[PDB]
């Protein structure tokens, strides 16, 4: 069983994460209201529409009805009226869904973001190893382990005491980040770690895990995905 | 008579024009909720803080309690908070008001943005002439001062109350103001809002000081109100 994302962000940032979770809405009436409001705080900022169904592979899904894509970017209030219509009581269809598609009665409105770089990062039970690992790379490809195992970072958890801030911050310029975005990823990390741990989850992943700018040009990391199983 | 700030922008909004008109908060513990639910849509990003008050020269004004500026740059939730707490309830004193200061029971809580470039722009009723008329300058000395120094860095611009601003009268004032490519007709757009507001509300001053060339987040260049006194 998983949670959908807004959700899934929504606990991140309870537990001190930085998540973009928007703001759900279950019409496009509503869509097109909290992009308006929006607009009231970064006045010209474009937003994204982003089908809430608990299936992977949305961006390049299409819709029963000829629309492409679960994650369409829009560039005003109506824009996001006229996605959101499309997707909010219809039938999404992605590679995890196959022909059967999905029901989607409800997407995420949040603000356009510049990504700088995207991360992959899951945290989940190795039985093979007996302990929890967080995974990680910096590459934009399963296929990335078997090209390129150099490129995955794998670090084992003490089963009792959780991560510490060597693991992390080792796992950080692994990454190739450097200056205060050290901290802000240890930070994020730990956050994400205590999701997981905490609330007794299977997987915790983040995929994309990105480094975005905020309107003023500076640099954080912020979850751009997420997907959290249970049970 | 005057309305405050965020008043007059959601006017400006609700004739098409840009303009940033945050959200207001009636309490500090409201202000960090709005700075906390804001960066769910734009995660890190920074708060500005705005005493709302009818009073001009907020930025370099001082509390009576010792805290300086009447519009205030926060980093976090907590910090509008802190902020927020010193404005709502207390006294701000500018140089419009003298020592007797002013009250303030709300404030403005808007996202940090990157300004680029600060414009004047007043449309006020001209008893000589008759009509309305547009100045404008893209000066940053008070108005009176650079018109002073420089009549000729003022642009004025008589209205035909008839047909209202014409594209020809506005795509030259945009030019002469230094902007070009989707910049001048997005001017154009929010220029005729803004006299739409002028006319249909009855207005005896439209004043935008300043009036903006912002980013968006995605680092898009658009005209934007960043201040408004209407007068009646
Ligand atoms: N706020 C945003 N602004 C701009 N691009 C975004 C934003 N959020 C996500 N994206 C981009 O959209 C892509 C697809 O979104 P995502 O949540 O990963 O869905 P999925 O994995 O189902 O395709 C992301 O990989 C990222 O590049
Ligand atoms: N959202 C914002 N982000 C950054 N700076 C801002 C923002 N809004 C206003 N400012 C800056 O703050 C200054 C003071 O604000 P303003 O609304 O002009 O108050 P006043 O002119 O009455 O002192 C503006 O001239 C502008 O440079
Ligand atoms: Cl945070
Ligand atoms: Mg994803
Ligand atoms: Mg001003
Ligand atoms: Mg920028």
């Amino acid at each position: 069983m998983n949670i959908h994302e807004w959700q899934s962000k929504q606990l991140i940032q309870k537990y001190g994460g930085r998540a973009q979770s928007g703001e759900v809405a279950f019409s496009p009436e509503r869509s097109r209201d909290i992009a308006k409001k929006l607009w009231n705080q970064f006045p010209g900022c474009k937003f994204v529409v982003k089908a809430q169904v608990l299936a992977g592979g949305r961006g390049k899904g299409h819709w029963e009805h000829g629309m492409q894509g679960g994650v369409k970017l829009a560039k005003t209030p109506e824009e996001v009226y006229e996605i959101a219509n499309e997707m909010i009581g219809h039938k999404l269809i992605t590679k995890q869904t196959g022909a059967k598609g999905i029901n989607c009665n409800k997407v995420m409105v949040c603000g356009a973001v510049k990504i700088l770089k995207e991360f992959y990062l899951s945290i989940l039970l190795d039985r093979a190893m007996g302990c929890p690992v967080i995974i990680a790379t910096s590459q934009g490809g399963e296929e990335v382990a078997q090209k390129c195992p150099e490129c995955l970072f794998k670090v084992p958890i003490s089963v009792k005491n959780g991560p510490t801030n060597e693991q992390l911050v080792k796992l950080a310029k692994d990454l190739g980040l450097e200056g205060d975005l050290v901290q802000d990823c240890v930070d994020n990390v730990k956050a994400l770690y205590q999701v997981f741990d905490k609330c007794d989850s299977t997987m915790v992943e983040i995929n994309p895990l990105g480094v975005i700018e905020t309107p003023t040009d500076e640099k954080v990391i912020c979850c751009l995905d997420a997907k959290i199983a249970f049970d």
